[PDB]
């Protein structure tokens, strides 16, 4: 998943 | 910040 990947995490704010 | 970032800015059109 996006949000459980930190770098993922910080460049969606959207969704995480 | 993510939203100080154009290409990261636009992907995030909620937050940003």
């Amino acid at each position: 998943g996006c949000c459980s990947d930190p770098r993922c995490n910080m460049n969606n704010p959207d969704y995480c």
